[PDB]
């Protein structure tokens, strides 16, 4: 799916965001962006409109949700891939995040390939 798929890496971890960075770079990626919170993604997605944006989930300090279901109040981009990542998993945060843009979510820790397994299983409905 294109070897430099634009991702937004918004975990506030101060080590996270560095495993991912190479991770991708692993899948062939080689173009990320960086955030602290909600706040910083609006701020900060206002550049092109990135392509695939990664955000936690609950470590900056409210939630994604509103980081999220904000780009979705939009339109005609309203499709854009999300793969969150969390640890464990509850369907009920689940469901309220899909049902936004939320449409990929990891666990974590993700091994390559791992993550790789998620991200192949999301693009199969984008057909790139």
């Amino acid at each position: 799916a294109d070897k430099e798929l634009k991702f937004l890496v918004v975990d506030d971890f101060s080590t996270m965001r560095r495993i991912v960075r190479n991770l991708l770079k692993e899948l062939g990626f080689n173009n990320v962006e960086e955030a602290e919170d909600g706040v910083d993604a609006l701020n900060k997605l206002q550049a092109g409109g990135y392509g695939f944006v990664i955000s936690d989930w609950n470590m900056p300090n409210m939630d994604g949700l509103e980081l999220l279901k904000t780009i979705r109040a939009d339109g005609a981009m309203s499709a854009l891939p999300v793969l969150m990542v969390t640890a464990e998993a509850k369907k009920e945060n689940i469901i309220a995040a899909a049902q936004a843009g939320a449409s990929g979510y990891v666990v974590k820790p993700f091994t390559a390939a791992t993550l790789e397994e998620k991200l192949n299983k999301i693009f199969e409905k984008l057909g790139m």
